[PDB]
């Protein structure tokens, strides 16, 4: 079995809308998704999460909610993404645009599905019904998905 290395992935999700953030800038760019990325030395999940939505969004938030987990393989890549997926409600100042991201809110009705990775239209559902769960999703490349479980669980 591969290695996996440590992500995180953070919606802001209020009871109408929620904050997406398109990539800007180099390959895989125009696609929106939450806040995140690697974890790193030292920190734990949560607060890992937590720098990402600063670094990119511009947010600062004191705590956040753990709802799902999702591995990500793609061919011809030897490592897995391990992405531990946290949502808040709660914000209190505004996001920002960087020269990497932009920051965009979008009401529940509106959820931009086909600009989003496709991975998304099975998991982001049973987030927006407060459930918790676990995925894995295999990719060839950007588009297509070879193989995938998802479960709703108790407890992540
Ligand atoms: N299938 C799927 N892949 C995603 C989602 N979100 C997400 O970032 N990815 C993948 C696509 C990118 O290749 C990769 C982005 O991670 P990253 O390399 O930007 O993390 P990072 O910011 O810590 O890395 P870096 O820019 O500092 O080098 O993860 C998603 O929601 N679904
Ligand atoms: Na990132």
């Amino acid at each position: 079995m591969k290695a996996s290395r440590l992500y995180t992935l953070v919606l802001v999700l209020q009871p109408q809308r929620v904050l997406l953030g398109m990539k800007k800038r180099g390959f895989g760019a125009g696609r929106w998704n939450g806040f995140g990325g690697k974890v790193q030395e030292g920190e734990t999940i949560e607060d890992g999460a937590r720098r990402e939505l600063q670094e990119e969004s511009g947010l600062t938030v004191d705590a956040l909610h753990k709802v799902g987990q999702i591995v990500f393989e793609f061919v011809g890549e030897p490592e897995l993404m391990d992405v531990h997926v946290f949502c808040t409600d709660s914000i209190q100042g505004t996001p920002v645009e960087s020269d990497e991201m932009r920051p965009c809110w979008f009401q529940l009705d509106q959820i931009p599905f086909k600009d989003m990775w496709p991975d998304n239209s099975y998991w982001f559902p049973l987030l927006l019904q407060k459930k918790k769960f676990h995925g894995y999703f295999k990719f060839q490349g950007q588009d297509t998905i070879l193989d995938y479980t998802l479960r709703e669980v108790d407890t992540v």
